[PDB]
């Protein structure tokens, strides 16, 4: 709680007025001030206990050219002077009036002194009357007309004033110098002083990390929670500058020397018509520790062939209207008292769109000429013999000019709705009509012409009814004549009813009743009585130009009852289907309704439009049939506003579905503040809308989640089944730093995957415990438990992961490394038993239910390499290839050998690829291999086929075999898989692995696992971490799957929750190993096709719509 006494002064001094001269004479070569020039000014008041008053003084430059960049520095908590000469007379105060008017809106809680200058040649008696009449214009406390350069002025009353304002001037009833601010704040300021000396001279900036390091490094005791509050406070007193604005993206940097930013305009001013200059090559001529000075972020200065408005000429150029007649041209008018500082800059910027041409943009008017058919001379014409100012648009009275005027007036009214609120009141529109051509123009304000037209669009001369002028060619914005002629109401062919029964939703400003239009069914959106035409145009700027097959469409629009006919969504909104038909949302439809909305948002954000209102009641469905082309459109663009790279300043949003910065409306967000609403939609789709009704209880609890943002784990509490690939969106596109969210194209891309609609679970075993052999549970009904054979320790462990609970309940039952496992499921006597094959060569046996039933079978001659489980025959393969046959009747027997060894090889030949077939169900076609030699056998235990494979990678032993109609053979470190036919016993195909991997990439394209789906496709798992979804048919590649693992160890097919079709996968993360277990849904090969055909369908739809729309 330390005292802090340092206020800021802003002498806004016009040119020639001697603001610098008065400051110099007050604070005890003066060519001009090129921009702001900040100084300090210490003083000690006469009172003994008077706080040390030091005024951070800004000697604001006053040439008109600089004005466009001024308002961004005029902030609150500052006493604005004003300086106008008196040798000019009553004209000088009139010329100073715009400055006071601009102060009146940029900061109106700031006291304003007002001081003349150069009283040596003044006539005070005249100007005193109008100066008193000045006291809309803010609280000009006290005029203090004073001398020029000598010392005969009591203007030091400023000090007096401010020390009164030390407690009179009250930001929220506080004291500007008496704020009991913590000592950590002042310590931050103290270290900022030295940081300004340490920071590069021509590159003043510090990052966040350095600030966070020095906070604790110098024992400040400052917490990270109040740290942004501390930054904001110091920015208020003006010792540093920080731009929280997400649209600017400069939230990372911190500016320590505010004396530098003020002069960047001056420097860049003097780095063919102006506003055209070469690339900003001067960005590297300085220190510039980046590819720009002080960071790469200079070019984001909202104050590359260059355009700058400040240096634009101030004379109306030599441009003549192609036509001249009262009948042939419309002219709109806006009556405004004072052009806000920085208007024409924003206007030129916004009107540098060329998609609604020889230009001629001067400092106070754009000009856009396509041809003698259509031009739009937006320009300032104060020549009215009146004090106020007129902004006038001029267009030719043909339909092309109407389509131009009706868009220019929307863009101007969006400028004046987002950036300049104070004007709208002061703003007063006008339309210029004339009955008999040649006579002068007669004006009528717009609020009256709108009603005169609503009554009837045949505007009558009040003097004599013999003259008639249609409201079309005088003001076609009001009667909706500037619209493509395909969309126009035809009320004869419309039969709506406003009755209660025929009602649908009620989306905020309006209602939507169903009706008939041409014979089909439609959704007539008649507006309320208290609704302005501006909202109609705000929706008809989006609904009549953009065409996309995931956005709602317009069938008509008319001004008589002010409706908007739109196509009907038969199946209902997303909310009314996420509260009733809960069980109709499968895992496919839940992804289609999130892909179509993402595509809609992509097309929106690609036309410079922000939606801002992505609720779950503005996602309409058309057909719940999971496999279609147009499932989910978007509707209710009631507050959708244009959004360039500059950003938006208003704050509209339904409480609970807003970005974190939208709620704190002080900052200016951008298009990427919408992806948060989409993430919230995705969180409300994943959990079947539980959050909706939970937020319905309390509006404060509904809005805290967009302010506090403590969202639960959706899989834990709400009960939803795990979707472990979309939970990487919901946990990514819900962040707090807007720069770190995925862009809309990048969240459409992540959602345009067949993996996401598949990876169905994902488990990570504990740190550095590894699996080498997996076996599922054949019961599939007791629970979802999958025993795993560990291999990390020298001894052998037998873990048992339980899939639904994720509890790794390992155990140590083996002495040596565990190599193979198998589950014998005999309903006879309820004998479900798991046996294993150790690297030592013993067949350990364990019962699932019995905690201790270790009936260790008679150990084989050598180690164990594989095992296989109607026919309940156990076929054990040793490293010698001495295949053994046990039996299921000896499950209780503790050590035995039921049948004889069918030895087919020696110790040199390792035998582990045993497999059966799904063709004809006859186990007699069991295949396999002993060493570098394939073989088969049957129940007769005879070798009915031995096919040696001795014919660089062609000299390796066998690993896996699968048999549906041919043979597939993998061998150790083989980029190929040697195919064989079971009829000719000859090698037919050679499916090269790395050849296929060449599209995604001493190549580690190994083959460490292999599986074969029933009759659809292969799953070839590569030791490099890829899953080759090879098509079984002839050669086609469905998809290669990667970027989730580093080495796939084992793969197999299992069953979960009494339903089949899951594909377990056990993978390495390569000495730190994180053994991972994905569980795919084996519908994946048919999915990659169905999804790709769907996408390719609607992309054709989107192109047929957009291309034809140009006509
Ligand atoms: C904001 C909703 N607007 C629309 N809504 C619809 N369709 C429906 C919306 C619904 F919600 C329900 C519904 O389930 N209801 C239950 C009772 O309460 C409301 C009606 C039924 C719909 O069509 C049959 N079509 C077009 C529109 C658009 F405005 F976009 F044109
Ligand atoms: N009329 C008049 N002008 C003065 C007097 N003393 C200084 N000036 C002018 O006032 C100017 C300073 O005005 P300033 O606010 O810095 O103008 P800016 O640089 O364009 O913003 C100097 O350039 C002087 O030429 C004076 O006694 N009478």
């Amino acid at each position: 709680a330390v005292p802090y006494n340092r206020m800021k002064l802003m002498i806004v001094g016009n040119t020639g007025s001697g603001k610098t001269t008065l400051l110099q004479q007050l604070m005890k070569m003066q060519s001009a001030t090129v921009g702001i020039d900040v100084k300090d000014w210490p003083i000690q008041i006469r009172d003994k206990r008077k706080r040390d008053l030091v005024l951070n003084v800004w000697d604001f430059a006053g040439r008109e050219e600089f004005y466009s960049t001024h308002p961004h520095f005029m902030t609150q908590r500052a006493l604005y002077l004003a300086v106008y000469d008196l040798s000019k007379g009553q004209a000088e105060v009139d010329a100073m009036k715009p400055w006071l008017f601009n102060i009146k809106a940029r900061a109106s809680s700031s006291p304003v002194i007002l001081v003349g200058t150069h009283l040596d040649v003044s006539d005070e008696k005249q100007r005193k009357a109008c100066m008193s009449k000045i006291t809309g214009f803010p609280a000009i406390r006290d005029y203090h007309f004073v001398n020029a350069t000598e010392e005969s002025d009591a203007l030091a009353k400023l000090r007096k004033t401010i020390i009164n304002e030390s407690l009179n001037f009250k930001i929220r009833d506080q004291l500007v110098v008496g704020q009991l601010i913590p000592d950590c704040y002042v310590e931050l300021e103290k270290i900022i002083l030295s940081e300004r000396k340490n920071v590069p001279i021509e590159f003043p900036v510090i990052d966040r990390k350095r600030l966070l390091q020095l906070v604790r490094e110098n024992q400040l005791q400052l917490d990270e929670n109040e740290l942004p509050h501390a930054v904001h406070f110091l920015n208020e007193s003006g010792v540093l500058l920080h731009f929280q604005d997400p649209a600017l993206q400069l939230s990372d940097l911190y500016f320590v020397e505010p004396k530098w930013l003020c002069k960047i305009m001056a420097q860049i001013l003097t780095v063919h018509p102006k506003g055209i200059i070469s690339r900003r090559d001067v960005e590297k001529f300085l220190s510039k520790k980046r590819k720009f000075p002080k960071n790469y972020m200079t070019q984001y200065f909202k104050l590359e062939y260059l355009l700058v408005p400040s240096s634009l000429s101030d004379h109306r150029p030599v441009i003549e209207l192609p036509h001249c007649e009262n009948s042939e041209i419309i002219i709109r008018l806006y009556e405004m008292p004072y052009f806000p500082m920085g208007f024409w800059s924003r206007l030129i910027n916004r009107l540098l769109e060329i998609s609604p041409p020889n230009r001629r943009y001067w400092r106070q008017g754009i000009y856009l000429n396509w041809s003698p058919e259509a031009y739009c001379l937006v320009g300032s014409e104060v020549l009215d013999n009146h004090p106020e100012s007129f902004l006038k648009i001029t267009v030719p009275s043909c339909r092309k000019g109407c389509i131009l005027l009706g868009q220019v007036v929307d863009h101007i009214d969006s400028l004046m709705e987002e950036w300049f609120p104070g004007l709208l009141t002061l703003l007063k529109k006008w339309a210029l009509y004339s009955f008999n051509d040649g006579e002068e123009h007669q004006k009528i304000l717009l609020d009256d012409l709108m009603k005169k037209a609503e009554e009837g669009d045949l505007l009558v001369n009040p003097d004599q009814p013999r003259l008639t002028i249609p409201i079309s060619q005088i003001a076609p914005d009001l009667i909706l004549a500037d619209l493509p002629r395909n969309i126009m109401l035809n009320n004869d062919e419309l039969e709506f009813e406003q009755a209660p029964e025929f009602l649908l939703g009620d989306g905020s400003f309006g209602s939507v009743y169903r009706a008939a239009y041409e014979g089909e069914e439609v959704a007539v959106k008649i507006f309320n009585k208290h609704t302005s035409l501006r909202l109609l145009r705000q929706e008809l700027v989006v609904l009549c130009h953009l065409h996309h097959p995931s956005l709602i469409s317009l069938l008509a629009a008319g001004i008589r009852p002010r409706m908007l006919v739109m196509e009907l969504a038969s199946k209902g909104s997303l909310d009314r289907l996420l509260q009733q038909d809960k069980a109709s949302l499968t895992r496919t439809l839940q992804h289609r309704i999130a892909l179509h909305v993402a595509d809609g948002l992509r097309y929106l954000h690609s036309a410079m439009i922000i939606y801002r209102d992505l609720k779950p009641h503005n996602v309409l469905l058309f057909t719940l049939y999971p496999n279609a082309a147009i499932i989910a459109k978007i509707a209710d663009y009631g507050i959708a506003q244009y959004c360039c790279r500059m950003g938006i300043k208003t704050s509209e949003g339904t409480p609970g579905f807003r970005a974190p910065e939208v709620a704190r409306g002080n900052v200016i967000y951008n298009q990427q503040a919408d992806v948060y609403s989409f993430g919230l939609l995705l969180y409300d789709i994943l959990t079947t809308g539980g959050r909706i009704v939970e937020g319905l209880k309390f509006p404060n609890e509904f809005d805290e989640l967009e302010i506090q943002g403590k969202l639960p784990d959706p899989v834990k509490e709400y009960g939803c089944a795990p979707w472990p690939m979309v939970e990487k969106l919901i946990k990514q596109c819900l962040k707090e730093n807007p720069q770190e969210r995925p862009t809309s194209a990048q969240v459409f891309d992540i959602l345009n995957s067949a993996e996401l609609v598949c990876l169905t679970r994902r488990i990570l075993l504990p740190k550095n415990v590894i699996v080498e052999c997996m076996v599922a549970t054949h019961h599939n009904s007791r629970n979802a438990s999958i025993w795993l054979g560990c291999g990390h320790t020298d001894r052998g462990q037998l873990s048992f992961l339980d899939l639904n609970t994720e509890g790794y309940t390992s155990e140590e039952v083996a002495d040596s490394r565990i190599l193979c496992l198998a589950l014998v499921h005999l309903p006879v006597e309820k004998e479900s038993w798991i046996v294993s094959g150790t690297q030592s060569g013993t067949l350990l046996v364990i019962n699932t239910e019995d905690g201790k039933k270790r009936h260790t079978l008679e150990k084989m001659t050598d180690s164990v390499t594989c095992l296989y489980c109607q026919k309940n025959f156990l076929l054990v393969g040793t490293a010698d290839g001495k295949l053994a046959i046990f039996e299921d009747k000896t499950v209780k027997l503790k050590g035995a050998a039921p049948l004889k060894i069918l030895n087919i090889g020696n110790v040199s030949t390792p035998l582990m690829c045993l497999s059966e077939s799904t063709n004809s169900t006859e186990r007699n076609v069991m295949w396999g291999g002993c060493g570098t030699k394939i073989f088969s056998f049957s129940n007769d235990f005879t070798i009915q086929k031995l096919i040696e494979t001795r014919t660089a990678f062609s000299d390796s032993n066998i690993i896996t075999v699968v048999v549906d109609t041919a043979l597939y053979i993998a061998k150790q470190n083989s980029p190929v898989v040697e195919v064989w036919d079971k009829k000719t016993e000859k090698l037919c195909g050679l499916i090269d692995c790395v050849h296929f991997l060449r599209e995604v990439t001493s190549y580690s394209g190994r083959v460490k696992t292999l599986c074969l789906q029933k009759n659809t496709a292969l799953w070839i798992g590569t030791g490099g971490g890829h899953i080759l979804l090879l098509d079984l048919s002839t050669r086609r590649l469905i998809r290669v799957i990667y970027n989730f693992c580093n080495s796939v160890r084992v793969m197999m097919t299992a069953q979960l929750g009494s339903l089949k079709n899951v594909m377990l996968v056990l993978g390495y993360n390569r000495k730190e190993i994180q053994s991972c277990l994905t569980v795919w849904d084996i519908n994946l090969p048919h999915e990659v096709q169905n999804l790709e055909k769907h996408i390719e369908v609607r992309k054709e739809l989107a192109e047929k719509m957009r291309r034809t729309s140009v006509e």
